[PDB]
Protein backbone atom coordinates (compact mmCIF):
# COMPACT_ATOMS: atom_id res chain seq x y z
CA UNK A 1 0.00 0.00 0.00
CA UNK A 2 0.60 3.76 -0.73
CA UNK A 3 1.73 5.90 1.89
CA UNK A 4 -0.34 9.17 2.85
CA UNK A 5 2.42 11.37 0.44
CA UNK A 6 2.14 8.68 -2.21
CA UNK A 7 -1.94 8.74 -2.07
CA UNK A 8 -2.12 12.71 -2.36
CA UNK A 9 0.69 12.69 -5.22
CA UNK A 10 -1.75 10.34 -7.15
CA UNK A 11 -4.54 12.56 -6.29
CA UNK A 12 -2.80 15.89 -6.85
CA UNK A 13 -1.75 14.25 -10.65
CA UNK A 14 -5.51 13.26 -11.41
CA UNK A 15 -6.22 17.07 -10.72
CA UNK A 16 -8.40 16.21 -7.79
CA UNK A 17 -6.13 17.74 -4.69
CA UNK A 18 -4.67 20.69 -5.03
CA UNK A 19 -1.68 21.69 -2.51
CA UNK A 20 -2.39 23.63 0.63
CA UNK A 21 -3.38 27.89 -0.14
CA UNK A 22 -0.17 29.36 -1.61
CA UNK A 23 1.36 26.05 -2.17
CA UNK A 24 1.65 22.74 -4.12
CA UNK A 25 2.63 20.92 -0.88
CA UNK A 26 0.88 18.36 0.38
CA UNK A 27 0.82 20.16 3.99
CA UNK A 28 -0.79 16.72 5.53
CA UNK A 29 -0.72 18.26 9.44
CA UNK A 30 -3.22 21.28 8.20
CA UNK A 31 -6.56 21.60 7.51
CA UNK A 32 -8.76 22.91 4.50
CA UNK A 33 -11.92 24.20 3.76
CA UNK A 34 -15.20 23.77 3.00
CA UNK A 35 -14.75 25.58 -0.23
CA UNK A 36 -11.79 23.35 -1.00
CA UNK A 37 -13.70 20.43 0.18
CA UNK A 38 -16.63 21.08 -2.44
CA UNK A 39 -13.77 21.31 -5.14
CA UNK A 40 -12.47 18.01 -3.91
CA UNK A 41 -15.72 16.43 -4.32
CA UNK A 42 -16.85 18.12 -7.84
CA UNK A 43 -13.04 16.65 -8.85
CA UNK A 44 -13.53 13.19 -7.32
CA UNK A 45 -16.73 12.29 -8.55
CA UNK A 46 -17.14 13.82 -12.05
CA UNK A 47 -19.50 16.46 -10.87
CA UNK A 48 -20.29 19.68 -13.69
CA UNK A 49 -18.67 22.97 -12.37
CA UNK A 50 -22.17 25.09 -11.98
CA UNK A 51 -21.68 28.63 -13.36
CA UNK A 52 -24.18 31.68 -12.91
CA UNK A 53 -26.14 30.69 -9.81
CA UNK A 54 -25.66 31.17 -6.04
CA UNK A 55 -27.54 28.93 -3.14
CA UNK A 56 -26.30 30.98 0.05
CA UNK A 57 -26.06 34.26 1.71
CA UNK A 58 -22.62 34.19 2.56
CA UNK A 59 -20.75 37.21 2.28
CA UNK A 60 -18.72 37.38 -0.59
CA UNK A 61 -20.86 34.46 -2.19
CA UNK A 62 -20.96 35.79 -5.85
CA UNK A 63 -19.58 35.81 -8.92
CA UNK A 64 -15.64 36.50 -7.46
CA UNK A 65 -15.46 33.71 -5.49
CA UNK A 66 -13.93 31.17 -7.06
CA UNK A 67 -15.39 28.54 -4.83
CA UNK A 68 -19.03 28.96 -5.87
CA UNK A 69 -19.47 26.70 -8.79
CA UNK A 70 -17.78 24.12 -6.65
CA UNK A 71 -20.19 24.51 -4.22
CA UNK A 72 -23.35 24.62 -6.31
CA UNK A 73 -22.61 21.81 -7.74
CA UNK A 74 -21.98 19.40 -4.44
CA UNK A 75 -25.41 21.29 -3.04
CA UNK A 76 -27.19 20.24 -5.96
CA UNK A 77 -26.11 16.40 -6.02
CA UNK A 78 -26.89 16.55 -2.29
CA UNK A 79 -22.99 16.25 -0.66
CA UNK A 80 -23.02 19.35 1.00
CA UNK A 81 -25.34 21.90 2.71
CA UNK A 82 -25.49 24.99 4.63
CA UNK A 83 -23.62 25.13 7.91
CA UNK A 84 -26.77 27.35 9.17
CA UNK A 85 -29.75 26.73 7.01
CA UNK A 86 -31.79 29.37 8.59
CA UNK A 87 -29.50 31.94 7.09
CA UNK A 88 -28.13 29.74 4.63
CA UNK A 89 -24.64 30.29 5.34
CA UNK A 90 -22.48 27.98 3.88
CA UNK A 91 -19.48 28.69 5.33
CA UNK A 92 -17.16 28.35 2.64
CA UNK A 93 -14.14 29.62 4.85
CA UNK A 94 -14.64 26.98 7.63
CA UNK A 95 -12.93 24.34 8.17
CA UNK A 96 -14.29 20.69 7.19
CA UNK A 97 -14.79 18.43 10.33
CA UNK A 98 -14.18 14.47 10.00
CA UNK A 99 -18.31 14.19 10.65
CA UNK A 100 -18.98 16.78 7.82
CA UNK A 101 -16.45 15.04 5.79
CA UNK A 102 -17.92 11.43 6.46
CA UNK A 103 -21.48 12.60 5.65
CA UNK A 104 -20.94 13.87 1.85
CA UNK A 105 -18.51 10.59 1.05
CA UNK A 106 -21.64 8.03 2.56
CA UNK A 107 -24.08 10.13 0.28
CA UNK A 108 -21.65 10.19 -2.76
CA UNK A 109 -21.04 6.42 -2.24
CA UNK A 110 -25.01 5.43 -1.58
CA UNK A 111 -23.59 3.81 1.96
CA UNK A 112 -26.24 3.88 4.48
CA UNK A 113 -26.00 5.46 7.81
CA UNK A 114 -25.68 3.26 10.96
CA UNK A 115 -29.26 3.25 12.64
CA UNK A 116 -28.14 3.08 16.70
CA UNK A 117 -24.81 4.68 15.86
CA UNK A 118 -23.28 4.93 19.16
CA UNK A 119 -20.18 7.43 18.87
CA UNK A 120 -18.38 10.94 19.47
CA UNK A 121 -20.11 13.02 16.13
CA UNK A 122 -22.70 15.49 16.35
CA UNK A 123 -26.10 14.38 17.10
CA UNK A 124 -26.90 14.74 13.06
CA UNK A 125 -23.82 13.14 12.10
CA UNK A 126 -23.42 10.06 14.31
CA UNK A 127 -24.93 7.53 11.73
CA UNK A 128 -22.84 9.41 8.90
CA UNK A 129 -19.55 8.86 10.96
CA UNK A 130 -20.66 5.53 11.85
CA UNK A 131 -20.91 4.46 7.98
CA UNK A 132 -17.93 6.60 7.13
CA UNK A 133 -15.55 4.84 9.28
CA UNK A 134 -17.14 1.03 9.12
CA UNK A 135 -16.18 1.72 5.16
CA UNK A 136 -12.86 2.15 6.05
CA UNK A 137 -12.64 6.10 5.08
CA UNK A 138 -11.88 7.52 8.45
CA UNK A 139 -10.09 5.34 11.24
CA UNK A 140 -11.53 4.62 14.45
CA UNK A 141 -9.84 6.67 16.80
CA UNK A 142 -10.55 10.47 14.40
CA UNK A 143 -12.43 12.52 16.74
CA UNK A 144 -15.48 12.94 14.38
CA UNK A 145 -16.13 17.03 15.46
CA UNK A 146 -12.62 17.82 14.87
CA UNK A 147 -11.25 19.61 11.52
CA UNK A 148 -10.15 16.86 9.17
CA UNK A 149 -6.38 16.79 8.70
CA UNK A 150 -5.20 17.18 4.98
CA UNK A 151 -4.10 13.28 5.42
CA UNK A 152 -6.97 12.47 7.09
CA UNK A 153 -8.56 13.96 3.59
CA UNK A 154 -6.68 12.53 1.46
CA UNK A 155 -6.99 9.15 2.84
CA UNK A 156 -11.08 9.26 2.57
CA UNK A 157 -10.78 10.82 -1.15
CA UNK A 158 -8.50 7.40 -2.30
CA UNK A 159 -10.43 5.40 -0.51
CA UNK A 160 -13.72 6.88 -1.62
CA UNK A 161 -12.15 6.38 -5.49
CA UNK A 162 -11.16 3.20 -4.93
CA UNK A 163 -14.51 2.48 -4.10
CA UNK A 164 -16.58 4.69 -6.76
CA UNK A 165 -13.81 2.52 -9.28
CA UNK A 166 -15.76 -0.47 -8.22
CA UNK A 167 -18.76 0.40 -10.50
CA UNK A 168 -18.21 -0.39 -14.11
CA UNK A 169 -20.00 3.68 -14.57
CA UNK A 170 -17.17 5.35 -12.77
CA UNK A 171 -16.24 8.12 -14.88
CL1 LIG B 1 -21.82 20.24 4.53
Amino acid sequence: AKTTQEKFDALKEAGVFSGYPGTTDAKLGQDMTRAEFAKVLVKLFGLKEIHGQYSYKDKNYDAKNWAAPFIEAVTAEGLMQAKDLTKKIFDFNGKITVEEASKTLVTALKLEPVKDAQNKATDWAKGYFEAAVNAGLFSKDANPKANATRAQLVEAAFAADEMSKGSGSHH
